[PDB]
């Protein structure tokens, strides 16, 4: 065993061998030198996995056939171990933290796959379903079947960002409206369908990038309408809007990202703190049908929501994104760390968010990084 006990940093290394992607959840004692790898260390996880952290639990969420999420925690000996099992029916369309002890997870049933969706309440420390409730899909499918891009909990309301998409043709014919559906917790009664016409739908296909909460409890949405991230068309400039804490309207905030960036669209976002967002931003302009789904040629930027500015991190090379999955970026010790997979290989880059400058760190022997966390002992 080459695992270093109590090594804080957790990386899920996605490694392509003979066509198949296998995940190795490894730890690293530091991020700035050495080589992070899965030689003689790691929790091997087969199948499609994506990763989300809450508290000191990393959830390994199975996909493409796998219908469970598994906890990963640090045991008292300093080693990672698997803990618990949350079984769902088909796919976990959204998953977000409700409070210090609980996640909520939303699962859709097309219109023939069922009529009701399910909200699961999952205990973080036990990794187990505490309660579950059913709700109609409508009005999420009023125009077309929804494609869910995020979920947030605020003061007893559940907020769901989505865009309509025909599940068989993949057409996204409705891009002129931001949609946020709002439900009451715990019963999932429908409260309101928020609409806004200053930008397009929030988030993009399976990218978990539609909505996020900041220190005040306010929420922001991100619209990119990006063909490169899965839309079939684009009609309105990429932008951020804001929902006041616990409320059900958009306020006067509006950040025209697309014009400030000189015509570009964000692909992936992570809130850093203090109004700053770390982002991968497509350098393709205009994106066309030839770019669709590719998530190619991204740069890294700091987005300042307070001042409505965009600053390029010039030391990070242009690189292709990981597509429709969660953004593997780690906010740690006042920096943001991002594995950058490019022609030279994969390296962790340490980003100073105030200066918008980066330092190259550890090399990572992997195909891509599927998750990136700091896990302490509880």
């Amino acid at each position: 065993n080459e695992e270093t006990p109590f090594a804080p940093y957790v990386l899920s290394l996605g490694i392509n061998s003979n066509g198949t992607t296998t995940y190795y959840v490894v730890t690293a004692p530091e991020l700035m030198s050495g080589t992070i790898n899965a030689v003689a260390k790691g929790i091997e996880q087969n199948g499609y996995r994506d990763y989300e952290q809450a508290g000191q639990t990393v959830f390994s969420i199975g996909g493409l056939g796998l219908t469970s999420a598994t906890g990963i925690v640090r045991d008292a000996n300093g080693y990672l171990t698997e803990r618990g099992d949350f079984v769902f029916n088909s796919s976990l369309n959204a998953f977000t933290q409700m409070d210090g002890q609980n996640m909520i997870g939303l699962e859709l049933p097309n219109k023939e796959s069922g009529d009701q969706m399910t909200l699961y309440t999952v205990n973080i420390s036990d990794v187990s379903i505490t309660s579950q409730v059913k709700a109609p899909v409508f009005p999420l499918n009023q125009l077309e079947w929804p494609s869910i891009t995020g979920m947030c909990y605020s003061e007893g309301n559940v907020y769901v960002t989505y865009f309509p998409m025909n599940p068989s043709t993949f057409e996204t014919l409705y891009t002129d409206t931001t949609f946020v559906a709002v439900y009451s917790y715990p019963d999932m009664q429908f409260k309101t369908l928020m609409k806004d016409t200053r930008t397009g739908p929030a988030g993009s296909w399976n990218a978990f990038n539609g909505i996020f909460k900041v220190e005040s409890g306010d929420m922001y949405i991100m619209s990119n309408s990006a063909i490169a991230n899965g839309f079939s068309q684009s009609t309105k400039n990429a932008a951020f809007l804001r929902i006041p804490k616990g409320e059900t309207h958009f306020d006067d905030y509006y950040f025209d990202f697309e014009t400030v960036s000189g015509g570009l669209k964000p692909a992936h976002i992570k809130y850093i703190g203090n109004g700053l967002v770390f982002a991968e931003v497509s350098t393709i302009s205009p994106q066309t049908s030839a770019d669709r789904w590719g998530d190619k040629s991204l740069k890294c930027c700091i987005i300042d929501l307070n001042n409505k500015t965009v600053r390029d991190i010039k030391e990070i090379p242009v690189h292709n994104g990981d597509g429709g999955r969660r953004f593997a970026a780690l906010v740690d010790g006042g920096y943001v760390y991002r594995p950058v997979t490019a022609s030279e290989g994969t390296y962790i880059y340490q980003v100073d968010p105030q200066a918008a400058t980066a330092v190259r760190g550890a090399k990572v022997s992997t195909t891509f990084v599927g998750g990136f966390f700091r896990l302490d002992l509880e």
